[PDB]
DNA sequence: TTGCTTGTTCGCGATTGCGAACATATA
DNA sequence: ATATATGTTCGCAATCGCGAACAAGCA
């Protein structure tokens, strides 16, 4: 199963978790901006960890959806914080990092657009 | 209801349809970079039909996404395609633009993080 | 043994977000 | 009558993606 992500599969999650190519090399690859470039271009292959990390991070984000929908069935009509700035997040999250600010944009924006929440 | 849509929302509306600031700003405000920029960043409201026009894309995306489920309640693993360039995209859809290309990717990108489909 | 692999570094053109200024049309 | 909202253009620091070159680590 590991060991099988292609160079689109990594943009296409990397896109869908909304971070940057130098937030992903700097904070999951620990690598320079340049090979996370080629990992997504098909340069050279994507590593094995960087893809669980991946796999992992979309878990992340399943816990979260799954906390909105606990407040939706409740009745709830979710005021979502979307936070613009990087450091609001962190004031708001000390123990967290840009990896959890864009998972969080990324959770925020899908629940606006489906309909079921308003941002703040 | 239009006319309620902040400017964070727009934002998220914007990243969730994975759209570039100056992609949008030219096909769907058909205003310059700048004028997007201020919506995004609240100087100047959003207009009504840039509101509209965001949840009419918002429901071509829930049809896409829909003939993907289809798909996948037959038994079928999609193998969905994943345009890194607009130009493949056109030539395969010569009737489209940015926008498709940009909503083909979120929706692929989304199937593709769930672990329903393979991305080619 | 050294070709394929993979990483870093540098340079450069293209792109972006934003401050600032200007213009308009309109209440 | 006129502030005010809203668009535009311009310049600039910052950022990004890429080509090309260099280097280490192999198998
Ligand atoms: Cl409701």
């Amino acid at each position: 199963p590991l060991g099988s992500m292609t160079n689109k599969e990594l943009q296409a999650i990397r896109k869908l978790l909304m971070l940057d190519v130098s937030e992903a090399a700097e904070h999951i690859g620990r690598v320079s901006a340049r090979s996370w470039q080629y990992w997504e271009s098909g340069r050279s292959a994507v590593p094995d960890d960087v893809e669980q990390e991946m796999l992992d991070l979309a878990s992340v984000r399943i816990e979260m959806m799954s906390a909105i929908d606990k407040r939706l069935a409740d009745g709830e009509r979710p005021k979502l914080r979307f936070y613009n700035k990087l450091d609001e997040y962190l004031a708001d999250n000390p123990d967290h990092n840009v990896i959890g600010w864009r998972l969080s944009q990324s959770v925020a924006a899908l629940y606006y657009t489906e309909g079921h929440a308003d941002l703040i």
